[PDB]
């Protein structure tokens, strides 16, 4: 599946930066009107500070469409994830959090069920070919490889990962080789699309979802065309 993504800051479309307009349900609307089933939103105000956690304005964009979506920024504690699912919200993306405190996380699985948590992982492949899990992309690694945190995980259900190189397409050999070593994990590619040759790169690795941010923000192709291609 095609997952559109949008960064939003204090209700601004944003480049991650460069402003795209404060009027992002239209836009939303219109990527569910092509035919997509999941949409994905990171909240960077909230993400910044906890307090500022954008609940109404995700409130009203998860209102405005008739597809789940995922949402992420900044997911610190077990309220956080319980707000955001009261507020309509499919899924909850967890990226830094997941990393530092794999235990509590593990608990959160437990109470809300692994349909609506979301593992992401930002991946450095580091001198040693390592797949490291970095907390954020101005941040040294945290010693802890994908396999390492996928496995801790495991035991507790978990059901979708959202992976991200940040070590020019998106890089097609990391994505075969860890959805061949889990097939029971649904793993979402993030990052690196530039056209829609990028998107059937992706076709055969096993990849359950592809998520698109600039790409269709700077028009490179539509959500249509991408669905289109995806499916070939
Ligand atoms: N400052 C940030 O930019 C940031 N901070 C956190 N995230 C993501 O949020 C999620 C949760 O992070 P935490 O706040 O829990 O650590 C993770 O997936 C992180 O990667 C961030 N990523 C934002 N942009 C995403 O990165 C990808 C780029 O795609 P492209 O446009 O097609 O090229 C898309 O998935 C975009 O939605």
């Amino acid at each position: 599946m095609i997952i559109p993504a949008l960064n939003l800051i204090g209700g601004t479309v944003v480049r991650v930066q460069r402003d795209y307009g404060n009027d992002p349900l239209p836009r939303l609307q219109d990527y569910a009107a092509q035919g997509a089933g999941v949409l994905h939103l990171v909240d960077l105000t909230g993400a910044k500070d906890p307090a500022k956690r954008q609940i109404p304005l995700i409130k009203t964009l998860v209102a405005g469409v008739n597809v789940p979506v995922q949402v992420g920024g900044g997911v610190r504690t077990e309220e956080d994830v319980a707000a955001l699912l009261k507020a309509g919200v499919a899924r909850v993306v967890i990226g830094s959090t997941a990393v530092k405190s794999p235990d509590v996380v593990k608990g959160w699985f437990e109470r809300f069920g692994a349909q609506a948590l979301v593992l992401a992982l930002d991946v450095r492949i580091d001198e040693h070919g390592t797949k490291q899990v970095a907390v954020s992309g101005w941040q040294e690694n945290s010693g802890v490889s994908l396999e390492q945190l996928v496995e801790t995980y495991l035991p507790v259900g978990l059901k979708h990962v959202l992976c991200t190189d940040i070590s020019a397409g998106s890089n097609v050999s990391l994505y075969e080789e860890v959805c061949a070593r889990y097939p029971q994990i649904a793993f979402q590619s993030s990052g690196g699309i530039g056209d829609i040759d990028d998107i059937a790169a992706l076709r055969g690795t096993g990849v359950r979802g592809v998520i698109v941010g600039r790409a269709l923000l700077e028009g490179k192709f539509t959500v249509k065309e991408a669905i289109q291609c995806w499916q070939n």
